[PDB]
């Protein structure tokens, strides 16, 4: 496995890894909220999934990213995308497949809204943020008041509460505890931001023609998985989906090997279209 950096456009570093095979075909894993690297460890560690190109980064704000002060460096959408085609670039990545979890979805509809698809072989949004509307995010209101509060108990314990909400299938306690501690990095003035970050999902899935899996735990917490589907599918029709039943907003740590099979196929599937 590998570590290094790549610089976005506007200056912020990105902290990036690889695993798998460096001359494999390409998949580019983007986590959520509060996440990083960490969450993808299910994925890189299979040796199912070896003979591709594994690649993962941090989002800005998040883990050993750089983490910019200014609000107006989250708040627009097309910052995080050009820190994906920066990936894209820097990589030399040929035709990745992109896997987005949750805010990572919403970079993935933000990438294509400003690139397309000409650039990546197919998507797949993991519980992905599809738009960020009441009719398609659950509504935690103590929560997601507490984890970007001032006071510091009340801010951190609400980031483990909506790390709990994270999952139907909790991870045994030390997988938790390492998620927690990786979360607590979260930049807070990123978190205070990404509220109001804007998020071009009609333009770019409506555009897409490259193929898109939406992969939902039917369980999410977070994300209301049929509705976003659905409005993903008002969008694009081409779009398919699968309902983990007993997963909840992270299927690819509570269900990984159907998850591994799931993406493998898909990236099989997409290269041989």
């Amino acid at each position: 496995a590998r570590d290094y950096t790549v610089t976005a456009p506007d200056g912020v570093v990105l902290a990036v890894q690889e695993a798998g095979d460096p001359e494999g075909s390409p998949i580019i894993f983007i986590h959520g909220l509060l996440g990083s690297r960490l969450n993808w460890s299910k994925q890189l560690q299979d040796p199912r999934l070896q003979h591709y190109r594994l690649i993962t980064y941090d989002l800005r704000g998040h883990g050993l990213s750089g983490k910019p002060a200014e609000a107006s460096s989250y708040t627009d959408g097309r910052r995080w995308a050009d820190d994906l085609a920066a990936i894209i670039e820097s990589t030399h990545a040929r035709k990745p497949v992109l896997v987005g979890w949750s805010l990572g979805g919403a970079v993935i509809s933000n990438y294509l809204a400003a690139y397309g698809d000409k650039g990546i072989a197919g998507a797949v949004y993991v519980d992905g943020v599809i738009e960020l509307k009441p009719d398609q995010i659950v509504a935690h209101p103590e929560v997601y008041r507490d984890m970007i509060a001032s006071d510091l108990q009340t801010h951190l314990d609400g980031e483990r509460a909506f790390l709990r909400l994270c999952f139907h299938r909790q991870p045994d306690a030390t997988t938790f505890s390492l998620l927690l501690a990786n979360a607590a990095l979260a930049s807070w003035d990123m978190q205070r931001a990404v509220r109001s970050m804007t998020v071009e999902a009609a333009k770019g899935l409506s555009k897409a023609e490259v193929p898109l899996l939406l992969l939902y735990g039917a369980q999410d917490a977070l994300v209301k998985a049929k509705p976003s589907i659905a409005r993903a599918k008002s969008l694009n029709p081409r779009i398919r989906s699968e309902l983990y039943a007993d997963s909840g907003h992270a299927p690819f740590l509570e269900e990984p090997e159907r998850f591994n099979r799931d993406l493998s196929d898909f990236v099989r599937m997409a290269l041989s279209r």
